[PDB]
C-alpha cells in the first residue's frame, strides 16, 4: 500500500521536538506523530509514494549508489515538512518545471552532497485535495543534524523555493 | 474537485453501445454509465492532475486547437481504462518522455485528429486502482473512422508496448 498518514496527537512512534511554521497556516503543536502505512488527535496529513516525476536516468543512478536506507538504528532524528507550492508553479509545462528544480535550482545535485547521512521519503497529496502537495520526510543521526540544518537554508534560497506558498516543518525524535 | 468516478450500470448519462477487451481481463457490458465528479456493476475513478510530459510548445500548439468537452454535436464518447506496466514504471522520467513523443510522436500523432476529437485525462495508478489512467474522448459521428484509425496508430507505436491492459467502453450521449 503506497498511501501513508501523518496523525497530530498524544500517540505516536515520534516525539514531537518543534515545529516551526515556515510560510503561511501552520500546524498545531502537538506531543507526538503517528504514522501509519494506509489511509485527541489535531490533525491529518496523508499522501502517496509515487513514480519519478523529474530525476533522469543518471541522476537515478547516482541517488541509487549512496542513499541509505529507511529506519537505520542511529536515525534517531526526523523532520516531516509538508510543502505547498503555487498555481503559478503547477500551471508550467513539464520542461519549464523540471528547468526550475534541477537547471536552475541543482535540486538533486545539492541533496546528494547530504548523502549518505540524510534519508528520504517522498510522498505526493495535491492530487487526493489535501492542503498541502507534498509530505517529505527526512531522518538522520544527531551527528548530521548541523548538515540538513545547512541544507534546508540553501534550499530555501532556490529558485524552486520561490514558488512554495505553505511550508511547515515537525521536527522528530524517535521514540 | 478533481475526482471522477465512472459507474457501469443501469443509470447513467451514457448509453453503452459496446465494450471491446482489448487486453487483459475486460469489463463487464451493463447498460450505462454514470459519471460522478468525486468519490451495478464495476466502478472506476481518476484524478485530474498536472502535465507529466508535455513541453511548451506541445501545450501551445494543443491550446491552439483541442475542443472543450460537451459540444452539443459530440454524442459518441469512448472510456478507454489502460494499465502500463512495471517496467514501465520503473524508467526514469527521460526514458519515459524519450518513450512516449521523441519514439511514438504522442502529442504530434494526437493533433492530427483535432479539433475533431475532445479529451480529458484521469490519473489512477496513484488511487491504487486496477488501471493506471481513465482516457475519454468524444466527438461527432463524423470522427468515428479517424478516431478508430488513432487508436490502431497508437497501439503500434513503442509506448503501447509497454500497456498490458485496455478496454474500450464504447458510449452514447443520452
Ligand atoms: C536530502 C537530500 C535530498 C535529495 C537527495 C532530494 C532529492 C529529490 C529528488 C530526486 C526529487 C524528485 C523526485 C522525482 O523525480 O519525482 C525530489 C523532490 C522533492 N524534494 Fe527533495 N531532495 C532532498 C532534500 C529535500 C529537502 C530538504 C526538501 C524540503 C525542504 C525537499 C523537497 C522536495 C520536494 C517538495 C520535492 C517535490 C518536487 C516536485 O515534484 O515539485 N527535498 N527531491
Ligand atoms: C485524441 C488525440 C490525443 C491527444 C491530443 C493526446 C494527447 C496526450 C497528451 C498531450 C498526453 C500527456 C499529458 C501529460 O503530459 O501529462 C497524453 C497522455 C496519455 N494519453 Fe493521449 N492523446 C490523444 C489520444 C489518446 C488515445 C486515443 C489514447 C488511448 C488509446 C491515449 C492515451 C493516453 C494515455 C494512457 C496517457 C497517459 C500517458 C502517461 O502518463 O504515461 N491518448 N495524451
Amino acid at each position: 500500500n503506497n498511501r501513508y498518514s501523518f496523525i497530530g496527537g498524544r500517540t505516536g512512534q515520534w516525539q514531537v521536538v518543534k515545529i516551526r511554521n515556515v510560510l503561511g497556516p501552520g500546524l498545531q503543536l502537538v506531543e507526538k506523530v503517528n504514522i501509519l502505512n494506509g489511509a485527541d488527535s489535531a490533525w491529518r496529513l496523508q499522501g502517496f509514494a509515487s513514480n519519478i516525476r523529474y530525476a533522469i536516468r543518471t541522476e537515478l543512478e547516482a541517488l541509487q549508489a549512496v542513499q541509505p536506507m529507511l529506519n537505520r538504528a542511529e536515525a534517531i532524528l526526523a523532520v516531516l515538512i509538508p510543502i505547498k507550492k503555487s498555481a503559478q508553479w503547477w500551471e508550467m509545462a513539464q520542461d519549464e518545471r523540471r528547468d526550475i528544480f534541477e537547471r536552475e535550482s541543482h535540486h538533486t545535485a545539492v541533496g546528494l552532497e547530504y548523502l549518505p547521512g540524510v534519508a528520504r521519503r517522498l510522498l505526493h497529496c495535491r492530487d487526493l485535495g489535501e492542503e498541502f502537495d507534498f509530505l517529505t520526510w527526512f531522518e538522520f543521526a544527531p551527528e548530521h543534524s548541523s548538515a540538513f540544518n545547512e541544507l534546508l537554508l540553501r534550499m530555501r534560497a532556490s529558485k524552486e523555493w520561490e514558488y512554495v506558498e505553505r511550508e511547515v516543518e515537525v521536527w522528530l525524535k524517535r521514540l
